[PDB]
């Protein structure tokens, strides 16, 4: 089974749609290479090859492929029917597998498959080259130029586009070189985990628990800490700064008390037992947060409630919560309860041993390593915790040729896949809650802003309640991030900065007050492009501010092509 590195040039029109070049590279081999000016020729070659193919970010190659496919006599099956291709196509319209069958000789299977390298090396080819030090040519090809059919590439046309592929053989190699065969970057993660603790181990410490446990487990979970203090909402601000947790979610996995095994069901308010310590508490009741405190509790699927902002009150209707410990203790702490109300729950076993082996292993590669072997470290450490927080929907899309003859997408079947543990995911990330909530309240009265890992605050010192615990480069600790002059919060994830930088050799990093050179104006809005946010400034930077630059998908004959859209903050 071979594999390889693939790439196409497409036009921009939407009356004309269509791949103008390809090329492929032997990730195993570079020195075997095609670059071609016909998709058709590619196609052909896609059908013999009987390979594993890697494009960045299918999502819009695919189109272009499916686009043949339903053209050139193959239909959609799940079953792997000759002449037939399968996909997988998630809710999020994510791609990860054209899968193209062409028969059967005896009981093997005549194939190949179309991955997507982007859930392998989750970054653009430019900032892959840069990081994992591997050569990568200046400039671009010029998009603004006729190339009928049957254009001739040019030197440089075909120098850009081998050094694509390229670039991403050169990391795709070094990669499988260390093992990491997966599908999915968090799938290496997953499985580089279950070798040092043992599959037999592994299953005997994260059993598969019933649909119904699994159902209720889930209930308690939360996600991340995302505050906006009332008292600076939709104002200039002065001088503030910013902290940022090393590592969040490793740190949690590498020193905390987190579950394992299997739970065992009680029914009231739980009792301590020290062979079980760990549990989550159905409970019922009412609530007022106390004075000078931060609001933790947010309820998510209720009658009364909004789902997304943090309770000061139970507002006079009874709330109905699923809590693990940790975050019970916090409520108890912030809040006075009444009418508390203990239904049922659930226990478990706990231990701090369960990742320190696997984060050792990484952290050790990451600080002894530079380049490619260092960002490859960085990916084991920082995509295994999702693994974990997941949830159990893998229904897909299924691609149709419309009536029109460009691309139309069903949700296929409902279909379930078994969850690794879900416990884990949700102890993880209270105690993630627990670490960010925790300092925020230390700095209650400077405290501006938090989102997960971060915490912003007024003025330009370190408060001395935090200084103990503020270190740039240790694990779990809060690093000093940046210092910003003046800043503005719309609210939750909207907000703008300006950031004091300092010149050091060349490049420019984060500066103090009494140190600096540069203002970097940084914009954090969802949904908004990098092209978008260059637009922004103080003064616009308000509800309404619109702009008519976001590229949009559309599906035409041959493939998709990107449109301007209208883009607005809500
Ligand atoms: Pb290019
Ligand atoms: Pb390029
Ligand atoms: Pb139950």
């Amino acid at each position: 089974r071979k594999m390889y590195s693939c790439a196409f040039e497409t036009t921009t029109k939407v009356e004309d749609c269509r791949v103008w070049a390809y090329g492929y590279m032997n990730i195993e081999d570079h020195s075997e290479y095609k670059i071609g000016n016909s998709l058709d020729e590619f196609m052909a070659w896609v059908l013999k090859v009987q390979a594993d193919l890697y494009f960045h970010n299918l999502k819009f190659a695919g189109a272009f492929i499916i686009n043949w496919l339903e053209r050139n006599g193959f239909k959609w099956s799940a079953d792997g029917l000759p002449n037939t291709y399968n996909t997988i196509i998630s809710r999020m319209g994510q791609w990860y597998m054209i899968d193209i069958c062409l028969g059967y000789k005896g009981k093997r299977k005549i194939h190949t498959v179309i991955y997507d390298s982007l859930k392998k090396l989750p970054f653009p080819v430019k900032k892959i080259a840069k990081d994992f030090k591997l050569t990568v040519l200046k400039g671009d090809i010029d998009y603004h130029k006729e190339r009928p059919v049957g254009y001739k590439i040019t030197p440089e046309e075909y120098a850009y586009i081998k050094n694509d592929i390229q670039i991403i053989a050169e990391a795709l190699l070094i990669q499988f070189k260390q093992g990491l065969d997966r599908m999915t970057a968090g799938s290496d993660s997953l499985k580089g985990f279950k070798d040092i603790i043992t599959t037999k181990k592994f299953k005997k410490v994260f059993p598969t628990l019933s649909l119904g446990l699994d159902k209720e487990v889930r209930y308690a979970y939360r996600g991340g800490f995302t505050w906006l203090n009332d008292r600076f909402k939709e104002k200039e601000i002065g001088e503030g700064m910013v902290f940022d947790v090393n590592s969040l979610y490793p740190a949690q996995m590498y020193s905390r008390l987190l579950p394992y095994g299997e739970p065992i069901v009680f029914e009231g308010k739980y009792v301590w037992d020290e062979d079980y310590p760990l549990h989550i508490q159905h409970i019922r009741c009412e609530f007022e947060l106390k004075e000078g405190y931060i609001p933790t509790i947010q309820i998510k699927r209720s009658r009364f409630y909004k789902g997304n902002e943090y309770l000061k009150s139970s507002g006079g209707e009874i709330a109905d919560l699923w809590l693990s410990n940790v975050d019970l203790e916090l409520m108890k702490e912030h809040y006075d309860l009444y009418n508390v109300e203990y239904i049922s729950g659930l226990k478990f076993k706990a231990t701090t041993g369960l990742f320190k082996d696997f984060i050792d292993k990484w952290t050790y590669i990451k600080t002894t390593s530079e380049g490619a072997i260092k960002q490859l470290a960085k990916l084991m450490l920082n995509s295994l915790y999702g693994k974990f927080a997941s949830n159990p929907d893998v229904t897909g899309k299924v691609p149709y040729l419309k009536e029109n003859g460009a691309l139309g997408f069903r949700l296929g079947e409902e279909e379930t896949k078994d969850p690794v543990y879900t416990p884990m995911g949700v102890f993880i990330t209270a105690w993630a809650r627990y670490t960010t909530i925790t300092a925020a309240q230390a700095c209650y009265d400077r405290i501006i802003y938090c989102d997960t890992d971060s915490i912003h605050l007024t003025g330009t010192e370190i408060p001395d309640v935090i200084k103990d615990i503020v270190d740039p480069k240790k694990l779990g600790y809060w690093a000093h991030e940046s210092t910003f002059k003046r800043a503005k919060y719309l609210r939750q994830k909207t907000y703008i900065q300006d950031i004091y930088m300092k010149e050091v050799d060349g490049k420019l990093v984060e500066g103090s007050p009494d140190d600096y050179t540069d203002i970097k104006f940084s914009v954090k809005c969802a949904g908004m492009t990098d092209k978008i946010k260059k637009e922004v400034t103080f003064e616009n930077f308000k509800v309404g501010f619109s702009r008519k630059m976001k590229p949009k998908p559309v599906q035409v004959p041959g493939g998709v092509v990107l449109v301007d859209d209208t883009f607005t903050i809500k």
